[PDB]
């Protein structure tokens, strides 16, 4: 199946997934002077008190942490958003060196890594119907940098030896989500799709202008996870990222001057 190596990456995906040749695809280049100011689009709404984190699991593509998402608990609204997008995961992309990681990028430039909180439409009910929608899901991208630690990420980190290997998980609950964010909740915004497979074209884009910085220790436990499954040739989890694609007939909208 798809992943990362030579033989089963980003340019192969395309033949048992089409749609990654398709018309909104993700991630993007952010061109910062390109993309244009909207003063129509609202501050983002992001409302993470009541967040009920479950497990963390290693699914052998990233690690994501999961919500319980089947109550108004965890909700993302406003921005470019109509209606009321609930928490459902979060998981990271990153690199083999702190230069890249990063799915989307800014004016070419790569982060470390991109974390991922992963939401979808209440109207739909549930997110395997989400994904079939153009406006299903919500993705909140967040950029790494390499520097000072982020505290909020540490209980994530010291729970990842406990998942090295492809299938593994373990409770993890009480996490609050709100400890990864930044300052600002400025944004650009664009449609696009699942940065995996299966590439679906239903995701509402928002991607925060100001990266979180990590430490190079935190950075250093993401690498030490395994693509393989216990029992297989050990491949580090490391480049597990989609390259930019082609904006094709997109404009990215700025939610700041
Ligand atoms: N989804 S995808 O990137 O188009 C893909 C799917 C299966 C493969 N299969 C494969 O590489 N099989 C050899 C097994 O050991 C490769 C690429
Ligand atoms: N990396 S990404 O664009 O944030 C992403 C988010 C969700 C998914 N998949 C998902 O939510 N599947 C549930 C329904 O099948 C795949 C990729
Ligand atoms: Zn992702």
């Amino acid at each position: 199946h798809w992943g990362y190596g030579k033989h089963n990456g980003p340019e192969h995906w395309h033949k048992d997934f089409p749609i990654a040749k398709g018309e909104r695809q993700s991630p993007v280049d952010i061109d910062t002077h390109t993309a244009k100011y909207d003063p129509s689009l609202k501050p983002l709404s992001v409302s993470y008190d009541q967040a009920t984190s479950l497990r963390i699991l290693n699914n052998g593509h990233s690690f994501q942490v999961t919500f319980d998402d089947s109550q108004d608990k965890a909700v993302l609204k406003g921005g470019p958003l109509d209606g009321t997008y609930r928490l459902l995961q979060f998981h990271f992309h990153w690199g083999s060196l702190d230069g890249q990681g990063s799915e989307h990028t800014v004016d070419k430039k790569k982060y470390a890594a991109e974390l991922h909180l992963v939401h979808w439409n209440t109207k739909y009910g549930d997110v395997g119907k989400a994904v079939q929608q153009p406006d299903g899901l919500a993705v909140l991208g967040i950029f790494l940098k390499v520097g000072s630690a982020k505290p909020g990420l540490q209980k994530v980190v010291d729970v990842l030896d406990s998942i090295k290997t492809e299938g593994k998980s373990a409770d993890f609950t009480n996490f609050d989500p709100r400890g990864l964010l930044p300052e600002s909740l400025d944004y650009w915004t664009y449609p696009g799709s699942l940065t995996t497979p299966p590439l679906a074209e239903c995701v509402t884009w928002i991607v925060l202008k100001e990266p979180i910085s990590v430490s190079s220790e935190q950075v250093l436990k993401f690498r030490k996870l395994n693509f393989n499954g216990e029992g297989e040739p050990e491949e580090l989890m490391v480049d597990n990222w989609r390259p930019a694609q082609p904006l094709k007939n997109r404009q990215i909208k700025a939610s700041f001057k």
